[PDB]
């Protein structure tokens, strides 16, 4: 199992106040080093944290965190598990501050919720340091849903932290899973006034003021003042990017459906989700290291049953292991890019049942 740790500096907070912290087993025979943040939708305003706070308490405090936690997935130490990364040093950083790992805002007389997730991220990078990361060769920074797109906003930054601290051998890589998202026309839709009419282009905008919300300077740089929620859109945020990063995104993603207001189908339905398979294919066709079944589900790589999946007959442990060899061109029987082309849900027999 995995050890809970809460942070030495305990200025660096969950939501109410209580010290964020990290999961940990280490391997001591191993200089990988596996980075993952977990995921859960966010809140943008006090009335929809508050209710949050109220039902998903643990994505908002550290108070009833367990002690241990078993790892899944490519967290799994076991060969048969996860054949990519067993024998790696994992990491589970819980989400706790609401904010997509995007805030670096304290609770204070002015603010009812403090909002730090890029400064957790930060703390846990430098409290394992003195821990074995010193001496690791790679650090995966990994994520699902939220967290996937937290991988995208932090991946640069901890570049930037392991080079200024003097760590220039450390290569930083970041895995993005179910959090590439399209800003695209819904299928029915409503005007932004409470929680669940609020299109994700709108809530986004909000919670960047709500959170002080920061996203990487080359993307903020193009995108320029009030347009930075532009950033938190995979195909807008990756090409601004230095560190590799590999994409797994089912082309059918539930959650990309439910912010498109999408529930015996009929013809403008059918054309609007063979359409969206579509445009996720477009926008990674020029992303060299990704994995996108034709599957109507949501997450994949801390599933215990991770393995079943596969496109064109590689399976996304196998694409992994391919990418770590490229990154040692294209490699023999050892696929990097894989993207499904047929255009229905579960068109492939993989998918999850
Ligand atoms: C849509 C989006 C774009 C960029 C970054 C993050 C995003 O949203 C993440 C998320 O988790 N949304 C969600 C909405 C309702 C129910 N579940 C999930
Ligand atoms: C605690 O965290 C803050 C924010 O990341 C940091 O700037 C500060 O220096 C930390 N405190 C110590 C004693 O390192």
């Amino acid at each position: 199992d995995l050890r809970l740790h809460l942070l030495l500096n305990t200025s660096v907070t969950c939501n109410d106040g209580s010290p964020a912290g990290y999961y940990l087993k280490e391997s001591r025979g191993s200089r990988r080093w596996l980075l993952f943040l977990e995921g859960g939708w966010y809140c943008f305003n006090r009335e929809n944290c508050d209710s949050r706070y109220d039902t998903m308490r643990r994505l908002m405090s550290s108070r009833d965190w367990p002690r241990t936690r078993t790892g899944t997935g490519i967290l799994s130490s076991q060969p048969e598990e996860n054949p990519y990364w067993w024998n790696a040093n994992m990491v589970f950083i819980p989400y706790c501050s609401s904010d997509v790992w995007s805030g670096a805002s304290s609770k204070s007389e002015k603010n009812e919720y403090a909002f730090m997730g890029a400064l957790i991220i930060q703390e846990v990078v430098r409290e394992l340091l003195g821990r074995g990361l010193s001496g690791a060769k790679v650090l995966l920074l990994a994520g699902s849903s939220a967290g996937g797109t937290g991988v995208l906003l932090n991946v640069d930054r901890v570049a930037e932290q392991l080079e200024k601290l003097g760590y220039p051998a450390i290569q930083v890589r970041g895995l993005a899973d179910s959090g590439w998202f399209l800003d695209n026309k819904q299928y029915r839709h409503t005007d932004c006034v409470d929680t669940i009419t609020c299109a994700p282009t709108e809530a986004i905008r909000r919670g960047i003021r709500y959170w002080n919300g920061v996203v990487p300077e080359r993307c903020r740089r193009q995108f320029q003042e009030g347009e930075e929620w532009n950033c938190f859109f995979g195909y807008k945020v990756y090409p601004t990017l230095r560190s590799p990063v590999f994409v797994v995104q089912w082309l059918f993603d539930e959650a990309q459906l439910t912010v498109d207001n999408v529930h015996p189908v009929q013809e403008g339905l059918r054309l609007y989700i063979q359409n969206l398979g579509r445009e996720l294919r477009h926008t990674l066709k020029d992303v060299p290291a990704s994995f996108a079944p034709a599957c109507l589900s949501h997450e994949i790589i801390i599933r215990s049953h991770w393995t079943d999946v596969q496109v064109k007959g590689t399976s996304l442990p196998r694409a992994l292991h391919c990418w770590d060899r490229s990154l040692h061109t294209p490699l023999k029987g050892c696929p990097v890019h894989l993207v499904d082309s047929c255009p229905w849900p579960h068109c492939n027999p993989s998918c999850p049942t």
